[PDB]
């Protein structure tokens, strides 16, 4: 059955609820972003209205083959009405097309659903700053104080320097970036840019990137694997066995592979010869401190976690931090 934290009280709206069949009473199915854990169950056979960002709409149409008639894209930072309810979509600082949703209920209740997000101080200078938020449906992925990771700017700097130094030393080295979900494009795009290269990838991945409305995307990506010094591979192929196999397929060129595995929370590489694999802490979710700062700024009356809610221990642990944040901030 559809869980309580995927339903919007006082409306017939659900959020990221496509793996429970037809949810009783639901008139509009919202999709925060095009990540599999969240669109799970959506297919070409889905027959109900889906509300989402323009970018997510492109991906629904072109990758999932959802009929255009059920896809209702909405602009960002724009007040819109859906089934009689005022809503606003805000950038979630997650992956391309990912949004947070502000629901303005008729009774004056304001609900913010963060989808997946990486909290940032720029959100404290947005449409959120105006009205009060009574319920917060919160991406609690890393709601534990051990979850610290650097800024995205810091991780990109390490990746760029690592890649530039390795290829300037060895002009015949190959850089590979593991990708699965959309998101974290800055990793391979920044590496390619500093190497004066395009990023080669499979046709299915090129098609995915073409849906993302990235400025000047045809100037940085290509399907011609041979021509590029940066290759995208499925993340499950980012291993010594796969990188050796991929090493041979490049017409015997490239005598070295430098690979990046962009993992959120776990730097030296695992090296088996001419192959090195860097796990880099590029996250598109809030760290604990970023999450805590956002919530203490927003001062919501009620928090509904949407992540790690499946065990009583995790729910109890998150409620403790919520109380600590509320006591410390005085709301
Ligand atoms: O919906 C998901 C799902 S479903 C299964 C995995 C995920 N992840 C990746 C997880 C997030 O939490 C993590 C904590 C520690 C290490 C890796 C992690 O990776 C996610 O980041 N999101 O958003
Ligand atoms: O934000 C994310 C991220 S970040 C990295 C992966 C994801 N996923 C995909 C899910 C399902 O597939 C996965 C496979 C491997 C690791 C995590 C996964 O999580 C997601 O569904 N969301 O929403
Ligand atoms: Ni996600
Ligand atoms: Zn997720």
């Amino acid at each position: 059955t559809c869980p309580f934290y995927k339903k919007i009280p006082g409306t017939g709206f659900t959020v990221d609820a496509f793996q429970y069949g037809v949810v009783e009473g639901c008139t509009a199915y919202f999709l925060t972003h095009f990540h599999s854990d969240h669109y799970a169950g959506l297919s070409k056979h889905f027959t109900f209205p889906v509300y989402c960002s323009e970018i997510t709409g492109n991906l629904l149409k072109n990758k999932l083959h959802v009929q255009e008639q059920y896809i209702h894209p909405l602009p960002l930072d724009t007040e819109c009405i859906v089934n009689g309810v005022k809503v606003v979509l805000l950038d979630a600082n997650h992956c391309p097309g990912a949004v947070m949703i502000l629901f303005y209920l008729p009774n004056g209740t304001v609900i913010l659903h963060t989808g997946d997000f990486r909290a940032d101080p720029s959100m404290e200078r947005s449409l959120l700053a105006d009205q009060k938020v009574h319920m917060l449906y919160l991406d609690t992925t890393y709601c534990s104080p051990e979850y610290t990771f650097p800024s995205q700017q810091e991780v990109i700097r390490f990746a760029i320097n690592t890649a530039f130094e390795a290829v300037t030393l060895n002009p015949h080295a190959l850089v590979v970036c593991g990708t699965y979900s959309i998101g974290k494009e800055k990793v391979f795009l920044a590496i390619a840019d500093v190497l004066g290269s395009k990023v080669g990838m499979s046709q299915e991945k090129y098609k995915t990137l073409q849906c993302l409305n990235i400025p000047e995307i045809n100037s940085l990506i290509t399907t011609d694997m041979c021509s590029s010094l940066v290759h995208l591979l499925p993340m499950m192929q980012i291993n010594f066995k796969g990188l050796q196999s991929h090493l041979k397929k490049c017409g015997g060129k490239y005598n070295q592979i430098l690979a990046f595995r962009p993992t959120g929370w776990t730097v030296i590489p695992q090296t088996k010869g001419n192959i090195s694999i860097y796990g880099i802490p590029y996250s598109e979710h809030s760290s604990y401190l970023e999450m805590k700062r956002f919530v203490q700024w927003l001062k919501p009356q009620k928090i509904i976690p949407t992540v790690n809610v499946g065990t009583w221990k995790s729910r109890s642990t998150m409620e403790k931090y919520f109380r600590e944040w509320k006591l410390e901030a005085g709301y």
